[PDB]
């Protein structure tokens, strides 16, 4: 097996052709497509852009909320000059459950809507001809998948997603689909670990190939070689290394090659930032110095396109995060497109990487009969995420769950499995966390013991004791924080969520909940609490921007806790954060 | 700005809007209004259902230790409201409670005192009613038997089975109506409340709850049910205009179920209601 | 070797997209060329392509930058392409472009809305990476399309001063594609349709840069239905399935150069068979009258400016179908080819418009730079018709938007361009232009050249709005009585009418800027349209709110959209849906 999660690159040995554009599309309400031969051509179809969720193109709700099997189809050319090479199709992701057919032959299956996979087609494609690519997708939710939920059936027989999570169940092909030509012997993986030294830095590496020819690794500052090594394991000695820092990124160029004499059998290239990250004495140390995390929980969410990758929106989001003085964000509730991490690497932003283990909430959750099948799917996602993302300088922590019912029996065995795995799989041994739900308190949470740092999602002053009660909210908040003080045992804490829904058009004096003035007051109270406790070492606000949810009486066209609108313009709270975050030192509270 | 203060400019605008939209009736939802509002109803020819502030009556409510003292305050309010308003041509019925827990033990004793009193005090013996909460069903309400006509407050498609569930909301609404048909004993029914919160600035296609398109679709679904049942003889929508509530996660600067904004300007739904209500004859369904 | 054909992959051709994150730098001092920036930017930021650069930034100075700026990327040329011609296609580059590869300047282009190629066969290194550097300039002048001025602020910074009502978005707005092509290749082809008793016949021409034999084959699906040899010929299609409004049918055309048993080059494309002509004051599509209904659009969306985004295109078409439109005009510049491909597939009619907007104030067409403007106008008309002529959806050419056609010099300028459009278009489709409010039946020197008249009128908005709307209708009806006397049996459509409308505003009774006023305005205008037999189409301004330069009249851009910029309906969208889906396709087609 030649599994590889490496980003597709063009090199002397590798080719890449994007298959994005307008595809053919059809719902399959009776699940008849396979036996009816739809993999060889849809009888009826519409056009559908890839990448994008399908939901928000339509003007009818039945299509927006379709839940079941659906098909994507396109034709791709395979140049004849590729005939010596391995041929594969990379899917950045496909949501949620995928079956891939090429020329009518089923060539791949995949579980989980937010991580990449390849379909090898070397012996199925016709060369110098067009070939049919058919993708049978399904977007139904069940209780043993990431993310977790249910599928209901309406009184008219129609299926509808019923998530256990607070975001719309967007599905489709959300990320670029890329046809690749690869040499039969090739680099499948590599890893880097960094060490600071008196003369500079040292990068310890491994490379994994599917063959035995010789491996070299060269490191370049621009076009100037600064270090090289031979062998699948080694050390790169970088004199006076230029370290990657917050808002001061520096990226070297790594070149990995397989050699057969004077012939280069395979070349893989990628940017690499050199930096250390670790928890010591209740602080996050980046290159040996403390950093106070500030930023957001985000979503892959925008108007029209659902979760589809859009480099324009990504660019605007980073411009806004720099303007506001953020330095960190969490990939709230699923791994993002690789491109978002690539830009974080360039811009000097810190990332907490999170698998889609959200909705594990109300017998308690971790005693359900399906817990073993869920754990399997969870290990798979955790493995692929760490494998895909481990070499990004920007990625500094792993978040293993969001708001699980960690008061349930069965929590310890479940968490121990996954937290050990995260330790095993990450060569850099980055810290591990999970977002603690409101119902899980210092005194009853069976899961908090496993985290290297505690991440709280708290809504004191919104879901509890909002409005005129915010005085009581603050007192109840401090009460819980005194509880955490007794179980932390020197570990740091961050907030991964806090926020208040806010209509971007709403002004009131005095404030009311849903007004911009209330949002500012809400945030000031929370920051007063944060600043009161030595062990609070970061604040990520919920959310960067307004985003879509299922309809309900609580959701005024989606979630309105954004600091920015869905159109990436600031609410009043954006200027409050800008004043706070740009005025706190990078090492705020670093001596506490 | 003025809260509940009387302001004849606003009253005048409210009547201009009710005439424009084709309304003929309103209920004094949750408390008796200032006299001037009934005087204008008399001048313009509107029907009024007069309601005392017996709202919030959530051990069941009517087994509480303070029930005797509540009843005494309720008797006084009913007496002064009928005493003050009985001579208005516009006032044509008495609403004695809004959404009491009329499944509670002790409901019958409390209701009988008050409904008997309303009969004794009114020289014109106008019909008596109360707004029935959603949890009070044909098969478990101990209070509906007292009403001369039934007034339902229903939110099928808002609080219950909203959004993509509206198809289920309509089915459950019809089933419950089928159950009311068996207890009405020939009495008429009106809806005193139905509605959906709507930001006056929100448009979406397809609709989402809180959009003006959802408000229109919600109203259409409900009207289709109303029109299916011969015994439905009136429809009062909640609410005429956005109004202030206590702060809360459910209230985007107060209640937004208004057909008009708090500034007395129409949302899309006002044009839906204008087209419907001005097209129905005054005696719509009068032979059914 | 000029060719405006859409880049395709075939047995002889390769295409690799260069879209993604590029490097970018402003060049405020215009120093980059002499400073060797083409071999690498000293300082740079990342920038998505395709997109406008403007709306990413948080500072106004960057959003409003006017001058030289650079885009750069590295691109791989596979060694297996040796022997092929290597070219980089730019869908567009706004406004004035100089292209460098490995430090060598290989192309220049004028005009920000039409494609061009940079041939780099002998400049690139094979099986290696090469540096692509793009020096762009977005300054406006009075002799370009579109027209404007570039002002200098008191701090010395330049700022665009358009003579047109849309923001001066610039950047690389459309896909950049690297191509490998055979040295002898198809450069162009044209089709021309005729209906017959037995089906349809397609008269074609093909242009190549060589002498080897040419064949043309037409396939229904995979099923060949016609073929022919020669650079000119006819394809006989029995029982031809015609392309129709909201009912498209597309055949596949395959053009090949042959050298014995070898296919030297192959080009493929979809083609819809249909006729379109003006007869007795009506638009005839496949011989039957069509009443045009729809919009003026823009290439405009949140964040990306005029950047191509298939997601927004798909939504726009879903909304146009939902509302009952059948037609739009490419308001004030040719759009990305992808929009026309979708119109071919969905059965939408398009009026293709060149960026000849801003020609207004000695009168405009007596300005000293008039001959320079005309030359740029001819090139854009040449490239637009050459690019778009084989689209079944394209059924008319708009040669200008609101020129001062009352000016001296109008006749000689217009004749040149209306004659040229016939020389450029084998199908001889109807030609028009959008007539400004100040140009009336009795004083317009331009209107006589149009095959159908297109009016932009704002009776009830810019003229006699509000309580004056009763006078606006009377003045409108008088002007229409005047047009009746000069039409000479020609049809008329409205290409613009509309009223700015905040999507949040309700008032009873209406005020200008409220949704109720927008509805009343449209009702008044439609009452007038329906009073005149010669009105054969209505295109409202605009499909969606779009960005303009800042100003007291522009509440964050133009608010005349029927949809918001986020593609949600205002009240008037429901008004149009009820009207446009109630009108028969051949509405007013017998009068
Ligand atoms: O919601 C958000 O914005 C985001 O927050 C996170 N999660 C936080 C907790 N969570 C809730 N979501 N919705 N409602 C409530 C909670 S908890 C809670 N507790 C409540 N009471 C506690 C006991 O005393 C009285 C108050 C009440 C309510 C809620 C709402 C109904 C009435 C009272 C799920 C989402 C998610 O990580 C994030 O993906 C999501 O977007
Ligand atoms: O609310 C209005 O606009 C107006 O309506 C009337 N009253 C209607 C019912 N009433 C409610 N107020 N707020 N929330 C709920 C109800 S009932 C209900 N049922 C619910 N579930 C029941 C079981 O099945 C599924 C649905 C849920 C909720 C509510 C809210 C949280 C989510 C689930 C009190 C006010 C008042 O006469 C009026 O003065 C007031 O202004
Ligand atoms: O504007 C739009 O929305 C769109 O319309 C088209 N164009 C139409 C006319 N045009 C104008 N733009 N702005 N203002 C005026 C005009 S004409 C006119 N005439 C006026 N008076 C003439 C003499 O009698 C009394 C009325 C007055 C005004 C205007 C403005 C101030 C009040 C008096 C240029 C743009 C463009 O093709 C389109 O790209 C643009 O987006």
């Amino acid at each position: 097996n030649n599994k590889s999660l490496l980003y597709p690159v063009v090199s002397t040995s590798r080719r890449v052709v994007s298959l994005d554009g307008m595809w053919r599309f059809s719902f399959d309400a009776k699940s008849e497509g396979v036996e009816a031969n739809w993999a060889n051509g849809l009888p009826e179809s519409i056009s559908m852009p890839v990448p994008a969720s399908f939901c928000d193109f339509f003007t009818d709700k039945e299509s927006r909320e379709y839940c079941g099997d659906f098909w994507y189809e396109t034709d791709f050319f395979v140049p004849g000059e590729w005939s010596g090479k391995d041929i594969a199709i990379r899917f950045g992701s496909a949501t949620h459950h995928a079956r891939i057919f090429v020329n009518g032959v089923e060539v791949a299956q995949h579980e989980g809507g937010f991580l990449p996979f390849d379909a090898v087609v070397t012996d199925i494609v016709r060369y110098n001809q067009f070939n049919k690519l058919s993708v049978l997708l399904n977007n139904e939710l069940n209780e043993h998948m990431l993310p977790a939920g249910n599928t209901a059936v309406l009184s008219n027989g129609k299926k509808v997603a019923a998530p256990y999570f607070d975001f719309y169940n967007y599905a489709g092909i959300h990320r670029p689909v890329k046809l690749m030509a690869l040499p039969t012997e090739r680099i499948l993986d590599y890893s880097v670990k960094h060490r600071l030294t008196a003369e500079g830095a040292e990068v310890d590496y491994t490379v994994t190939t599917n063959g035995d020819h010789e491996v070299t690794v060269e490191l370049y500052d621009g076009t100037t070689k600064v270090a090289e090594a031979t062998g699948k394991e080694g050390t790169l000695v970088v004199k006076d290394a230029k370290l990657w820092n917050v808002h001061a990124a520096y990226l070297y160029n790594i070149v990995i090659r397989i050699h057969d004499g004077s012939a280069v059998v395979d070349e893989y290239t990628e940017k690499v930032g050199i930096r250390t990250f670790e928890i010591k004495d209740g602080h996050f140390l980046l290159n040996g110095k403390p950093v106070y995390l500030r930023g957001f929980g985000k979503h892959e969410d925008a108007d029209i396109r659902g979760r589809g990758l859009d480099l324009a929106t990504v660019k605007r989001d980073y411009e806004l995060m720099k303007w506001i003085g953020a330095n960190c964000f969490r990939t709230s509730h699923y791994p993002y497109a690789e491109e978002l991490y690539q830009m974080a690497d360039e811009e000097g932003f810190l990332i907490i990487d999170e698998v889609p283990a959200v909705g594990f909430m109300e017998v308690g959750w971790f005693e359900k009969e399906t817990t073993p099948q869920l754990l399997a799917n969870h290990k798979d996602a955790l493995t692929d995420m760490i494998g895909r993302d481990k070499n990004h300088a920007s990625v500094i922590a792993w978040s293993i769950l969001n708001e699980p019912q960690c008061t349930s029996e069965g929590t310890e065995a479940y968490f121990k499995t996954l937290f050990d795995l995260a330790h095993e799989l990450d060569p850099q041994k980055r810290p591990r966390t999970y977002a603690v739900v409101m119902m899980s308190l210092p005194n009853n949470s069976k899961g908090q013991q496993f985290a290297d740092f505690i991440s709280l999602n708290r809504y004191y002053g919104w879901y509890v004791m909002g409005g005129m009660g915010i005085v009581d909210a603050e007192a109840a908040f401090r009460k819980e924080m005194n509880g955490w003080a007794q179980v932390l045992n020197g570990r740091p804490m961050i907030f991964t969520e806090y926020g208040a829904d806010t209509m971007p058009t709403e002004h009131k004096l005095p404030s009311v909940m849903w007004s911009q003035e209330y949002q500012n007051e809400y945030l000031d109270m929370n920051h007063n609490v944060f600043d009161s406790y030595n062990f609070v070492q970061g604040e990520l606000v919920w959310n960067f921007a307004d985003f879509q949810t299922t309809e309900g009486i609580l959701r005024v066209n989606g979630n309105k806790k954004g600091i920015f609108t869905r159109q990436r313009q600031p609410k009043d709270a954006a200027f409050l954060f800008r004043a706070r975050w740009t005025s706190l030192p990078l090492d705020y509270k670093g001596n506490q």
